[PDB]
């Protein structure tokens, strides 16, 4: 179905599934994150995804004037637009990062082959003997001691680096030509961008199986650690993994659901892209846990302490996959612009939702005589000068900061939390199911409305408050941990997108009149379209 591919080429696969999920699973452990993982998905993940994609398809808008079922929680919507923008201010940063690599790719002998070069500390050697636990190879060095420049910590920025401030600055002049000119992916080429992804993985995982130790890093992955359960900090991951690989919250998918037809088999869509981004992440899961458990073999140290426990896994991981292949530059060449191609994608989607969003909140008054191009203009210039932080020697700590509290964490399941609630205890989760009915013509599943009602909600909240009650501040690499100003700016980021709900709601409130019941009941009066 066309909803498939322009859902998976469009924002559902993409680094989240790439990238995030990777190094998650490496933070939580390679077998244990799978439990909550599934969980989630069949909880939270799938019945939000269907929620999201027919609720799209139902009000036949995106954006906020899909809370048109219920203005007075419209505020969700503006939530949304926040977390798109946290989510687009550093997303594009990864690609960077990856754009930085591509342009390194171009080499006879591959930078991060050999250590012999000026930024690469003495403590570095290509080949490992059987010092011990002090020895770094020289992907990590060519990641941190060159591509990061990583500082002491978040306390100290650094000197800026020119190298990746180029690239980010290409990567999004690259952006606005596109979303200016509206490139989309044509329509064969999207094809050829939905099968690109798999066919290089899929070498990577042959490469992948036939190493040493691959076995020992796949039963990691694989094995769960029943002690680990205990902790909040894998539910959390986990949930909000899902929550931002199927890009819950973030408005897209409600576009997504108001670009197909009304007369369509929303249910099956979102089952299959449910299944699709699950089995895409596991499978670079497999990829990346087979080259760690080689590198756990080869370096000697345990596999919980190989490579880097924050974003910058599947930079460590990956690259060196290639380093195994026969013909290192050509493959590498090839799965970082993969990698670019995906991001790319993802980024598009995302910025030309937050920009209609935007020219959709403005009033008619102020209608800019190159709204268009100023507006994408102004979205870009202002996301790379925030981004400008995450570029300096401690950037890549802001960049933690902008990941693990902006768009994932606790904002993820206050947002997904109040979608159910919304759509279920003020809507109605009956009436909703026989909207769905009447949309699809036969009736879904009795689990989708038991998670909606009081399953999804249950979990979210529950996650939410083990959060609270046994609250860890968030460490880098298990090696910094947070300082309180840090902790406090996430938390700003935390509570812009959080309070986007109780302010509108407020702000409706007063500028209803009579007493509060009456004006709540009919700030809450659903607003029907034309069709219905
Ligand atoms: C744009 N993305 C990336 C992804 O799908 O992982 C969102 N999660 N929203
Ligand atoms: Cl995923
Ligand atoms: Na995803």
């Amino acid at each position: 179905q066309m909803d498939f591919i322009m859902s998976c080429v469009g924002f559902a696969v993409g680094l989240g599934n790439v990238w995030r999920f990777p190094y998650l699973c490496y933070k939580n452990g390679g077998g244990v994150f799978l439990i909550p993982y599934v969980l989630i998905a069949l909880v939270g993940g799938i019945p939000i995804f269907f929620l999201e994609i027919s609720l799209g398809q139902f009000m036949k808008a995106g954006s906020i004037n899909v809370w048109n079922i219920c203005p007075l929680f419209k505020g969700l919507g503006y939530a949304s637009m926040v977390i798109v923008f946290y989510c687009n201010t550093y997303y594009i940063m990864v690609l960077a990062w990856g754009f930085y690599y591509l342009v390194k790719s171009f080499t006879t002998t591959l930078p991060w082959a050999t250590c012999g070069h000026t930024w690469n500390t003495p403590d570095c050697v290509e080949i490992f003997r059987h010092q011990l636990a002090d020895r770094r190879s020289p992907v990590i060095e060519f990641w941190e001691n060159k591509v990061l420049r990583l500082s002491g910590g978040l306390e100290v920025p650094g000197a800026l680096n020119w190298e990746v401030t180029l690239c980010l600055l290409a990567c999004w002049v690259l952006v606005y030509f596109c979303v200016w000119k509206g490139v989309k992916s044509t329509g064969k080429i999207v094809y050829f961008t939905a099968t690109f992804p798999y066919v290089v993985l899929v070498v990577l995982l042959v490469r992948g199986v036939l190493l040493p130790g691959a076995l020992d890093g796949i039963i990691y992955y694989l094995k769960p650690d029943w002690s680990k359960l205990g902790s909040p900090q894998v539910w959390i991951d986990a949930g909000t993994q899902i929550f931002f690989s199927y890009a819950i919250g973030l408005g897209a998918l409600t576009a997504l659901g108001s670009y197909n037809r009304f007369n369509n088999n929303c249910y099956k869509d979102a089952i299959i892209l449910a299944l699709i981004n699950s089995g895409t992440s596991f499978f670079a899961g497999f990829v990346v846990f087979s080259i760690l458990g080689f590198m756990a073999a080869e370096q000697g140290v345990h596999i919980s302490k190989v490579a880097e426990s924050g974003p910058g896994l599947a930079f460590i991981a990956y690259p060196r996959a290639v380093t195994l292949m026969p013909v290192a530059p050509l493959w590498a060449a090839l799965f970082f612009f993969m990698l670019l191609l995906l991001g790319l994608d993802s980024q598009f989607v995302g910025v030309e939702g937050f920009i209609t969003g935007l020219l959709d909140l403005l009033p008619a008054s102020y209608y800019f005589r190159f709204q268009r191009e100023i507006s994408v203009a102004l979205c870009c210039a202002l996301c790379f000068v925030i981004d400008l932080s995450m570029v300096t020697d401690g950037g890549m700590y802001v960049f933690q900061l902008f990941d693990y509290y902006s768009a994932s964490g606790t904002t993820l399941l206050w947002q997904a939390f109040w979608e159910c609630v919304v759509v279920a205890w003020v809507y109605g989760a009956d009436r909703f199911m026989d909207d769905i009915a009447c949309m699809i013509g036969y009736r879904p599943c009795p689990w989708m409305k038991w998670c909606w009602s009081f399953f999804t909600p249950l979990v979210c909240m529950g996650i939410f408050i083990f959060n609270v009650v046994y609250y860890e501040p968030l460490v880098y690499n298990n090696t910094y941990v947070y300082p309180w100003w840090g902790e406090a700016m996430g938390w700003a980021f935390a509570l812009s997108s959080m309070l986007c709900v109780p302010l509108h709601l407020l702000g409706c409130l007063l500028r209803a009149k009579g007493t509060m019941a009456e004006r709540w009941q009919h700030l809450t009066q659903p607003i029907w379209g034309l069709h219905h």
